[PDB]
């Protein structure tokens, strides 16, 4: 059985090939102590890796190896790769493929990194690199459409047609989750509430992915917000303070489509998916309107789908048809397609083997994978 | 085997690593004559130490070479450790490892004169400095939890979660059992009983070991013993007179909530311990509150526990469990944890040993002790 | 004649638009008595505020209305504005518009109360707010340029490039001089000195404003003071007693470089400043790198200004200039510039009038002011 894991900038998700839902889901973080140890006998370890890191965040270090879908520490990466086959999958990597996903427009070398690890730290046999937005295809069970794929670290467009994709077309932007984490950090200081530390960061992101949600019309919602105390709500913090939030619930989400309010001069992700599609061919274009599927934990935001189709279709002509497909588990769609992906009988020869590996060098994931 | 002795600044307790309890307990005294011997050829010794010197301490005036848990004699602090060892403990101090107590915050000359006497005058072949909050942790079995240990020289907080101690929020109050019973002395006049000398402060020391208890509700019992004579004792003295107190037996106690009674500006000892938690980082109060544990002879006050636990969770937030923690043998949480810890096979690689103090004077003892 | 005050966290510097001086310059404390008055007939008032307090802190309890650049007491704050208008200044502030500072990243009701108690407590007929680091930039005669602005209670960089400052790239660091003043607190304590009331820290204070100093390497530092007495400095209390202290002198401000001595997990202020240079443009970072303006009482160590250079110099790339501006009179700065900005004929018309607060309530200072 094929091994699929899905290593976002935030969340590494694995499991089976063939299984509709990944076996584990933990974060993608590597934590280290930053006091000293005081009590001899006691197991403590050099760091800590995904859960037992989040569990143990209060006096740790919080790092993420993965940084706008770019592995910036490739040793605590490795970390993470042993944490899923030995300690989450408990597999032996060098008797499984693996697929691998990575965002486009990444660095070479990133994925080359990828291809000599998994060989020679690892030993597996086979390997693929697929495209993030590609496989969130997959699990809708299209081959025809525009894939908006906003995670963690990137948020990019691929757009499909009839199996073909176009690469001319792609756009991909370095706005997602961690940014608006930030963001939410920092505005949360103009009600006094004050969170600095990488731990208190995962708190923060708590609180959004619970209160924060997408307002139909942001300047409407703004004047309800302003005017009663109706989309107020409360948050309990781990150590029983209570904090209350208003209009941060929704401005937070509100940099997606205005990107100026982080300082950032790209465009919105509504106006980044529609340029994509005028990027390509007039013929295709009408399949892409009513094919717009949305992926990733940033896609999950209540309301987002509704904004998104108003935003697109202001933009796109009167007589087109504008349909947003947000299927409600799209924050696995990355996964269940590498999964449907990895079961296919005819992508059993699309594997990256040892054998070319060791003729050809990491150069070969060039060659192979897309 | 080695040996565990705790010196607080006004009791000394001795013992072997593996046992249960401590061998020799004795008051940390030197008393000396202050008249004139006029027996020929009966045994007058220049000093006496412990014992002896508080059953002659009517012809004698006590000095305590520990002060506020600062050594502040330290030709008598050796006569202590003399007795400790060939006296009480009835061994030779060359062929064991001691391991010695102090408190946090304390000067750093205070640890190196103990790791020069202890190699120089004593020969002992190991020797090492911990921390007397957190051996009382050890004691109670726990990795996480803040321990408040107040003794008769120092009271200090030490919060410690999974093994690793915050010396950030360390706190230290010079506020304990010396300074309760020199209070119970000043308002012991009230009633008309004098108390000036040394060995009168004995006396009134055990008065308040004896009668004081803590107020659940300050305002409420000193309205109660104002109306009748219920709360009223009485204590015999060594010279048959008998006394009898009222409210001092909750006023002397209740200066560990109010220091302000003696003159100080410091915070309570609830507040103290809530301050040490509030500096640690937020993810860890939570076990903070319920891992509250009390070391020292000061927190053996009758309804001490459930004051703490009633301020505290006044303080704290109302969906936080506050559980004191004020084992019965709590006197004792010092010396039992360190009997512990020195029994530890992963503790036998941290003692200081002969060659390296050759190597780097007593200045070593602040590298390897935290 | 407009006024401008500038109420930082330690000390108020308030005067008149149009010079070059602060009028009058006291700490921002108020103390009030903690010991039972005796003699009658006497004029003892119920608190003191500024120089009063100060010389009367042997009796009072000081407590200072400003913790980290926010107002925690809102009835002692009007106390000092009333001290310096009534008495320092001696003007009646309702002739006189008054120019306000406050540091970024602040909470919204504080700037709120503020212009609430200047138009109804203090009836002022117009009223302003300006950021502390954009107010150093006007005093230094520049338009673009970084400042680091470090006072008593916030640590926090603002870059402007001809005349636009970048809000995505404005960081704070609750890390100042009064982190520092309790880190000395700490560390004199391995000396055997003992500071524990809030008067003894103003001692402390004055301690590190005269001995203390920054080491252009910490780590050669270290040794020199480990090997010879040639770096102790001595120091008179109060009541005649003499200190001495050796490499407290430069430990202290190295918290500023590493604030893990006190705990926190933020970076220093060299890598703050450097990661505010890298958050702003790429075109604007070399102008940056050679307009470094240090500001407010905290950069007054001798030699901070060569560490800042060095630091910065070991992040940024060998080909950029790293010039440091640390003009002698910064302590000055920002109430230098609010002189001069409050002077500007462009200026008059950005006052937030009491017409405009009448019809708009305190949220307007969210509108008028940066
Ligand atoms: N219910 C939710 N609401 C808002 N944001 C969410 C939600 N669930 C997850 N997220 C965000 O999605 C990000 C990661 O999503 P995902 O794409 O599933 O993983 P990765 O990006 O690591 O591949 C997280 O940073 C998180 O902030
Ligand atoms: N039962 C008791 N009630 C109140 N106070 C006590 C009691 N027992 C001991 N103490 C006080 O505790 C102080 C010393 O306690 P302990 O911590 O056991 O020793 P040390 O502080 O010397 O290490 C003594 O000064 C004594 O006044
Ligand atoms: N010469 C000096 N050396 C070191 N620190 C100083 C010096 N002068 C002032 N400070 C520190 O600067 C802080 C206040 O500086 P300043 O910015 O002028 O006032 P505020 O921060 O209240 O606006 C004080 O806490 C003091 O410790
Ligand atoms: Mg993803
Ligand atoms: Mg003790
Ligand atoms: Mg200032």
């Amino acid at each position: 059985a094929a091994l699929v894991v899905d290593n976002g900038s935030g969340m590494c998700k694995a499991g089976f090939a063939g299984d509709d839902a990944p076996r584990a889901v933990f974060p993608s973080i590597v934590g280290r102590p930053r006091h000293q140890g005081v009590m001899v006998g006691m197991g403590q370890k050099d760091s800590y890796v995904g859960d037992e890191a989040q569990s143990k965040r209060g006096i740790l270090t919080l790092k993420y190896p993965i940084e706008h879908g770019i592995v910036t520490n490739w040793d605590d990466m490795e970390k993470i790769w042993h944490h899923t086959f030995y300690n989450e999958l408990r597999v032996a990597p060098e008797e499984h493929p693996v697929l691998l996903t990575e965002a486009p427009l990444n660095p070479k070398a990133n994925r080359e990194k990828m291809t000599q690890i998994m060989f020679e730290t690892f030993n597996t046999p086979a390997m693929y690199v697929a495209i993030q937005a590609v496989l969130s295809l997959y699990a809708s069970g299209r081959t025809t459409g525009i894939v908006m794929d906003s995670g963690d670290g990137v948020t990019h467009t691929v757009p499909i047609y009839e199996g073909y994709a176009l690469p001319h077309a792609i756009l991909r932007l370095d706005l997602a989750g961690r940014d608006l984490t930030d963001y939410l950090m920092k505005i949360l200081t103009e009600r006094g509430y004050s969170f600095t530390t990488t731990a208190e960061r995962e708190i923060v992101r708590d609180i959004k992915e619970k209160l924060c949600y997408v307002a139909l019309d942001f300047e409407q919602e703004m004047a309800t917000a302003a005017s009663s105390s109706s989309l107020e709500k409360s948050y309990e913090l781990p150590d029983g303070q209570v904090i209350t939030i208003g209009n941060e619930r929704f401005r937070c989400p509100e940099a997606l489509f205005q990107p100026s309010f982080l300082g950032m001069e790209s465009a919105g992700i509504h106006e980044t998916t529609f340029n994509s599609i005028m990027k390509c061919d007039v013929d295709i274009r009408k399949d892409l309107y009513a094919n717009t599927v949305l992926s990733g934990g940033t896609t999950m935001y209540p309301g987002i789908a509704d904004r998104m189709q108003k935003e697109i279709t202001a933009l796109a002509p009167s007589t087109m048809k504008i349909k947003i497909i947000a299927p409600p588990e799209r924050k696995y769609s990355v996964w269940i397609g590498g999964s449907i992906l990895a079961s296919l009988s005819t992508f059993q020869q699309m594997w990256i083997s040892k054998q070319e590996y060791d003729e050809s060098g990491p150069s070969i994931v060039h060659r192979k994978c897309f």
